[PDB]
């Protein structure tokens, strides 16, 4: 029973999910004037803070809320561990809104207890290509496309109430005081992941991860030594030789992404994401945000044949804490982010993304199965985490699609 998500504007069953036939909003059409012009109530201890982006000592604020009380794993091996600098980058990329970054701070000695961050997606989240056969099967087209067009929305992500002030009811409030701030700003859509199910999901995909040092990776987790291979006479060589990974890229024309390669990188990669359901829309300015090189966040390659980027790559950087460890309190994590391939096999290309990272001092590089992601899972070694990743809109009907349909990563 869900006494905060039964009141919302989402699909409220797996059964309420599998009927829906057309993309489209859940709730009354409202408009801006109808919506509250303050803040929700809080408690006279607590007050609304929107921090500043701009200012070192609120990232910082924010940086250690979600140092010690975000996302955990089921088995609280690990905690994500977000840099400032990731922070800053992913909070306010081209044309964010300051006030959609929301904040509760304890109003005695301004302690941070709760956060949640809206930044602006473009997404294409019309009627997906399975649906739309069915939809000219019924005579029923035009209903089917009534919602192509890209939309301006919100994308959530940094969910996160202290743990001193867990299940008491916070989350919620956060949550409609962020839709409210959105709501105020004619925007009636948000697009969130999370890894534990809620009412209802979209879609879900597994966590897969790729060993890049495995002599670092058994000291923590990966329960030491992996089972299969403790029946052997020297396990930790025979690890080693598995995930080995060459020094050099092997793609020659393989370089590091900058800032004139903006028009092309953003063709190629707005032409391979047409082929799925979802997935954003980013202007030369969010390309650049989100994909030009920035030290220890986000790593950017492309492949240029004759002068002409051809294929490119990107893969961002979350440490984790490691929960209960000695030897080694950090994980550091390359993420697959965005990429296009089309000169070579996607495998070929995300081979030199494991080089890369593993050059650079990556331990692990992690990804959900969105995407084409599946496509190179055997070949280059990666293997099922126990994570699942769902993806959710808020007030929007969405049929079920597979995580292979969806091409919005989430940082
Ligand atoms: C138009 C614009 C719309 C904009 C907004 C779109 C909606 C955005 C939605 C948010 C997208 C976030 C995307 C991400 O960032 S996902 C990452 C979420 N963060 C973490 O997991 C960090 C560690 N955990 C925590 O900080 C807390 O446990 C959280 C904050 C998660 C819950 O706090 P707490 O444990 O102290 O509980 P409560 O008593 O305050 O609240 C209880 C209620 O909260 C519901 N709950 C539990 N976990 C989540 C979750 N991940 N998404 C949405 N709802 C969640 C739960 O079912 C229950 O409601 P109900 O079952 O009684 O009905
Ligand atoms: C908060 O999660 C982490 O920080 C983390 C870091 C690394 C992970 N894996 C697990 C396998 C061995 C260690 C490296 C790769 C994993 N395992 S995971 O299976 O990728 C995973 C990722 C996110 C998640 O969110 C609730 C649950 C599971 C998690």
């Amino acid at each position: 029973a869900h006494a905060f998500w039964s009141t919302q504007p989402v699909p409220q069953t797996e059964d309420e999910t599998e009927k829906i036939v057309f993309a489209g909003p859940m709730d009354e059409p409202k408009t801006v004037a109808d919506i509250p012009e303050e803040p929700y109530p809080i408690a006279s201890t607590f007050e609304w803070w929107t921090p500043n982006m701009e200012a070192a000592d609120d990232i910082h604020a924010i940086y250690e809320l979600l140092r010690d009380n975000y996302v955990e794993d089921d088995d609280s091996m690990f905690r994500f561990n977000y840099s400032e600098e990731f922070l800053q980058w992913a909070l306010c990329p081209p044309n964010y809104i300051p006030d959609w970054h929301v904040a509760v701070r304890r109003k005695a000695d301004k302690k941070l207890l709760a956060f949640i961050a809206g930044v602006p997606v473009t997404l294409r989240m019309g009627t997906p290509k399975y649906m739309k056969v069915k939809a000219q099967e019924k005579g029923e087209g035009e209903e089917a496309a009534k919602y192509d067009e890209p939309r301006h929305i919100c994308e959530i992500n940094f969910l996160c109430v202290h743990k001193q002030l867990r299940e008491k009811r916070l989350a919620p409030i956060l949550i409609k005081e962020a839709t409210r701030r959105v709501n105020r700003t004619n925007v009636w859509q948000a697009v969130y992941t999370a890894g534990v199910l809620l009412p209802t999901p979209y879609a879900s995909g597994q966590y897969f991860h790729r060993s890049l040092n495995p002599e670092k990776l058994v000291e923590i987790r990966f329960s030491g030594i992996p089972a299969q291979y403790q029946k052997f006479q020297n396990p930790m060589a025979m690890l080693k030789r598995n995930y080995q990974l060459p020094s050099a890229p092997k793609n020659s024309g393989l370089r590091e992404m900058k800032p004139s390669d903006v028009p092309q990188v953003r063709r190629i990669l707005m032409n391979y994401l047409d082929s799925f359901d979802v997935g954003p829309v980013f202007s030369d300015a969010e390309i650049s945000h989100y994909l030009l090189p920035r030290d220890g966040v986000v790593f950017t390659y492309v492949v240029e044949n004759d002068k002409k980027v051809t294929d490119f790559f990107s893969f961002y950087r979350i440490p984790s804490t490691v929960i209960g460890n000695s030897n080694y309190n950090l994980l550091n994590a390359a993420y697959v982010h965005y990429y296009a391939a089309t000169s070579i096999p996607l495998h070929q290309l995300i081979l030199d993304l494991l080089i890369v990272a593993h050059s650079r001092g990556f331990d692990v590089c992690n990804m959900v199965e969105i995407l084409d992601n599946r496509s190179f899972v055997e070949q280059l070694k990666f293997g099922a985490g126990d994570g699942h990743l769902r993806y959710y809109f808020y007030n929007w009907a969405y049929p079920k699609i597979k995580p292979s349909q969806v091409a919005l990563v989430m940082l």
